[PDB]
């Protein structure tokens, strides 16, 4: 409930969850989007406009979105209360509407946060973060073959070190659990035990398999090659290794895969294309290696959250494509897509920033919600405005003979080329 | 103390610790080396004649190195009792002799010592991990600009996830810490509680510091541009959190540093050159995008266990030196330079491996006993013989108009060019 301050569009309908998960989605679906603070009043209303050009483009008015704005953030305080920076009211929109997007939000001053977006992922329960990345042509790239670069990464994002399950060092809650853990325990390994700073990695079975079920059902609903386990088992044989080996299990279990001539590999085929998908694991730090050396070998990727971390973020630089970062938050059926950078103050309402992290993001939506004709457009159009340089002041810096456009401008660059 | 199966070498003299942490070198050090399982034949004999070579050519007679060779690995087998793959007075040739170099050692077996290098480190309190890297002209690379790479990184590794302190799922003693976390410390941000495998992260002020000074006195003892602590610290506050301010503070303590800038990095200034170095820090997965973007702004690297491992070999990868890595491990005192490769049972013998690695890790010893002039014709030797083209194999196949060189013969081919 809390009805109140959401404007329900009157030609909406909503996206609906059955069974499998799938999605039945109508041609005249309601979207929930959060504008975002900062320059997310450039960004957003750009994004609209671009997504509403290419659904217009592929389906001729048969589709067409819905949008629906509810407010979280500094927007959220002056439309709700001063207390209210994460409305009640926009978490039920986002849940009885399973797909939204948002802008960047504004961190609350001091109090037990240092984002809004983990408050989003703490109380929908989100735990897939989606990251793909591929090369754009035209983009600045630092390795001589950036093409060859096209994976998505499912990363957790409720489990591992990153929980925050941490105790200071010198501390007396670090003293009672680290006694605790020598004298009871019988730990050793430890090599020094006082002002020693203390941390859990957490990694179960259950947010385990949810991430992998979640990353297997991907490479079928889009027809991928492979996924690929991530993991520093090797090291670490009962959270890492234990990750890799329930990762295994998920895939032998729930999707029917069979041991490739004997592993450590499994691999199925596709049961609504034929195709011969491979399920394999790579240890993590040579996987940093691999996309650098051999990056045309994988395809999607089961992480944790460190490692899907660390590992994105190199596959982001190796493509020039770190200001154009898409990205997704899943539950077990709400999904969130979000920018991936800050809020760049400096620059709100100028009409000067990026909007391809907000545009690229929206178009794994429309991938999303089976409207892959109208996200392949966004595509197009976004490999047509950076290869004819024009592009926004980010990337205008990294090239020679290049156009600067603004925001909104680059947006109709990307309009023009669809 | 021990001398049963050394032979102690008759014209050698003893390197001593004095206080300062200075190391006293005289004009005939005495160098313990282990010659190395597997392909150990074969790198080792190379590796001698060329810091010989180095050593008299640097310097016209006034040095020259006594090599006394101590035994561990299978050879430590059949000189020693069958039993006894890690002669404990080999240990003591290491500790009154702190400088010394290794072969690779065979590593799989997980007893509750995971290899022959984890004893070494362990018993001879070995925490610096120390890996340099930079590119050298000739060599297959997957980056546009690999010669932009010139970096040094210390990397702890006696704390950390890889102590191996770790409860498996599902076992009472994970449901003891737990029911112990749980209850106890009122953790609850843990967010599946059964079948959940424990780890935990120790990161204490004493490893921390005497990683961060080992690494700041090399940055003035080699005058290093400046120094960057890399660390995760914006997640985990009180681990890698703390490892950074703490490194800011031997900055202050032991170097004199000062903020710059309004901070929040600092700047000391060595007494040997005067020149301005930099006391920085990035945070972990930015820096894996800023090795590939700006690796010209980066020369010593101090960072945790698992940072420093994956950061060490996304570098490696990143300049195509994978197979022709530096290492050495070091204590307060203690130094053994090592081979970073495995032992290629397969290729054992044969004189076909690449003896870079070794011979680069030489390098290191001699730069680190203060004749930076004798490490220095190594590295105009490399340079020269790879530019030359005259390489072993694994070069050979991944070059055009190549010259295939045996191990031995690349050796000398290094001696003709420096």
């Amino acid at each position: 409930m809390g009805y109140q301050k959401i404007q329900v569009p009157a030609t909406g309908d909503k996206i609906t969850v059955n069974a499998d998960m799938s999605l039945s989605v109508p041609k005249n679906p309601i979207i929930p989007f959060i504008e975002g603070d900062g320059i997310g009043v450039d960004i957003s209303p750009v994004m609209i406009k671009v997504v509403d050009a290419a659904v217009e483009k592929a389906y001729k008015g048969e589709r067409k979105i819905a949008w629906m704005e509810v407010y979280a953030g500094e927007k959220a305080t002056q439309v709700y209360d001063q207390d209210t920076w994460l409305p009640q009211e926009t978490l039920d929109a986002v849940r009885d509407y399973v797909v939204s997007i948002k802008g960047p939000l504004t961190t609350p001053v001091g109090g037990g946060i240092r984002s809004l977006n983990v408050a989003l992922r703490q109380q929908l329960d989100l735990y897939v973060c989606q990251r793909p990345v591929r090369w754009f042509e035209g983009v600045p790239s630092p390795v001589k073959k950036p093409g060859d670069v096209d994976m998505v990464i499912f990363r957790e994002n409720s489990e591992d070190i990153y929980a925050g399950v941490e105790w200071k060092a010198g501390s007396p809650e670090a003293e009672k659990v680290i006694k605790f853990l020598t004298e009871e325990m019988g730990v050793k390994k430890i090599r020094f035990t006082e002002n020693c700073g203390i941390g859990i990695k957490p990694v179960s079975q259950e947010g385990t398999k949810r991430l992998v079920r979640k990353a297997l059902q991907y490479a079928v609903d889009n027809d991928r090659s492979s996924v690929t386990l991530v993991h520093k088992g090797n090291i670490m044989k009962f959270t890492e290794g234990a990750f890799k080996d329930w990762g295994y299990e998920v895939a032998r279990d729930e999707f029917g895969a069979e041991l490739l001539d004997g592993g450590p590999w499994m691999q199925f085929k596709n049961p609504k294309t034929g195709k011969n998908v491979v399920v394999k694991d790579v240890i993590a730090d040579a996987m940093l290696q691999q996309i650098l050396l051999r990056p045309a070998e994988y395809d999607v990727i089961a992480t944790l959250n460190l490692n899907g971390d660390y590992l994105s973020d190199a596959l982001a630089a190796e493509v020039g494509g770190i200001g154009i970062a898409p990205g997704a938050n899943l539950s077990d059926s709400v999904a969130m897509f979000e920018a991936t950078h800050g809020t760049a103050p400096k620059y709100a309402g100028q009409d000067k920033v990026n909007p391809g992290s907000l545009i690229l993001s929206a178009e794994m939506m429309l991938r999303h919600m089976g409207w892959t004709e109208a996200a392949d457009l966004i595509i197009k159009g976004t490999n047509g405005a950076i290869a004819a340089k024009t592009v926004t002041y980010d990337f205008e810096r990294l090239m020679d003979g290049a156009t600067l456009l603004s925001c909104s401008e680059f947006g109709d660059a990307m309009i023009a080329k669809m």
